[PDB]
DNA sequence: GGCGACCCGGCGCCCGCTACGGAGTCAACTACGGGTAGGGGGTATCGGGCAACGCGGCACTGAACACCGTTGTCATGTGCCTTG
């Protein structure tokens, strides 16, 4: 939808306004997915903790890790999110 | 419903200096790609060492004059002897 929507090529109104709104949706589940491994990654920081790097400041670095992967994450892969994330992380 | 205790946090300090011990720390991996950094190779540019000239002090050139200084020199003046 926002690829559609990128493009320079003049589209309806209302078709544009339906591809922004599906692009939202597909924010707000990003969003949900990102909220719903941050358990995930806090786990991870825990596996590194204790090396000079306050756990809190981990835990942020592992989320970037986790925007990224999610970023670079589909159904394509025959797995589960959880298997592919923690490498990124 | 402001007083009221009380409660609680929250804070704030806690004589002076010397002089007086040591120390030193648990959890991935590899592939690429660039960029720099070093190496030697070779090259234009700057710096240090010798031959030709110029001075400069003095030095010789004494040669040619000068400065006293000396014994040359002398036509011309005292002293004794002979004659008016």
């Amino acid at each position: 939808a926002e690829d559609k929507l990128a493009n320079s090529d003049k589209l309806a109104p209302k078709l544009k306004r339906e591809l922004e709104i599906i692009a939202e949706d597909g924010r707000r589940a990003k969003n949900h997915l990102l909220e719903a491994n941050l358990r995930l990654v806090v786990s991870l920081a825990k596996r590194y903790t204790g090396r000079g790097m306050l756990f809190l400041d981990l835990i942020q670095e592992g989320n970037l890790g986790l925007i990224r992967a999610v970023e670079k994450f589909d159904y394509t892969k025959g797995y589960k999110f959880s298997t592919y994330a923690t490498w990124w992380i």
